[PDB]
């Protein structure tokens, strides 16, 4: 009810809906509430949200419906979003970026292990708790890619153009896991350079061509140290069947480099 919760401010607009800081009128407990005006989509999102139990995935509290409105309740992330830790044109200190990337991979390993693909990994959807632990949020595009140990291919275009893998723009059907790996590499670029490399990974985009031609003397690549850049060379591979897998990311030199807080 409008009687149990006070909507204090907008936190943002999700893939499908919008998120308010709600304060409990009785207890003053502060949560995040997703406000959904209108379906089969929301039933599927709630069901995926109920599956989730991991330190690097957002906590789901539950849901209420009142008419053509529905309410989803989640752990309010007191640290806000990763997006707000990225300084435009700078990024953030490499040790902070490595720790976030470790935590991002842990959450993605978890999701992939329960057969879920996120499909919209980007810094707006990566939240931080009071100890700066990263939480993967927004399951509005999430879907099953593995069930009874059998993989299904994706055949729907969605996500955010600067984060989408090139196969999603080109192939009728594609594997879910390499698409989420790609978007994690764009997140890593953003954290280390404070800029996105291209509007979209299409041959008509000059910045994408420049990367395929290995011009890493250009921005954002020249801002990035040789070790993390070597990892990005393995992640941002156009052919998803040649792209590095998460088990191999875990073996990468930069991924395993001790860095000072
Ligand atoms: C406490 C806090 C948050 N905390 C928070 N906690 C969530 N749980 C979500 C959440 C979800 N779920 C979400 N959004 C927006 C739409 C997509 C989704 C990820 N956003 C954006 C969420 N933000 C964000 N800023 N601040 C403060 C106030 C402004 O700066 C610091
Ligand atoms: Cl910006
Ligand atoms: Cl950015």
């Amino acid at each position: 009810f409008v009687e149990d919760w006070d909507l204090v401010q907008t936190l943002g607009e999700g893939a499908y809906g919008e998120v308010q800081l709600a304060v409990n009128r009785v207890t003053e407990e502060a949560v995040a509430v997703k406000i959904v005006d209108m379906p089969e989509n929301i039933k599927k999102e709630i069901c995926i949200l109920k599956m989730l139990n991991h330190e690097n995935v957002i906590k789901f509290y539950g849901h209420r419906r009142e008419g053509n409105i529905q309410y989803l309740f989640m752990e309010l992330a007191s640290g806000g979003s990763l997006f707000d830790r990225i300084e435009p044109d700078i990024g953030m200190p490499e040790p902070d970026a490595q720790r976030f990337f470790h935590q991002l991979m842990a959450g993605v390993v978890y999701l992939h292990g329960i057969g879920i693909t996120h499909r919209d990994i980007k810094p707006h959807n990566l939240l931080l708790d009071e100890r700066d632990n990263l939480k993967i949020a927004d399951y509005s595009l999430a879907t099953v890619f593995r069930y009874n140990n059998r993989e299904r291919l994706l055949n729907k275009m969605c996500g955010t153009l600067p984060y989408v893998a090139p196969e999603l723009l080109k192939r009728r059907e594609f594997h879910a896991e390499p698409v989420d790996v790609w978007s994690c590499g764009i997140v890593l670029t953003a954290m280390l350079a404070g800029e996105l490399p291209w509007d979209q990974p299409s041959d008509s985009c000059q910045e994408y061509s420049d990367w395929k031609e290995k011009k890493t003397y250009l921005n954002p690549w020249k801002k990035i140290d040789s070790a993390p850049l070597a990892l990005l060379h393995k992640i941002l591979v156009e052919n998803p069947s040649a792209r590095i897998t998460i088990p191999d990311i875990k073996k990468d030199r930069w991924y395993n480099k001790p860095l000072k807080k």
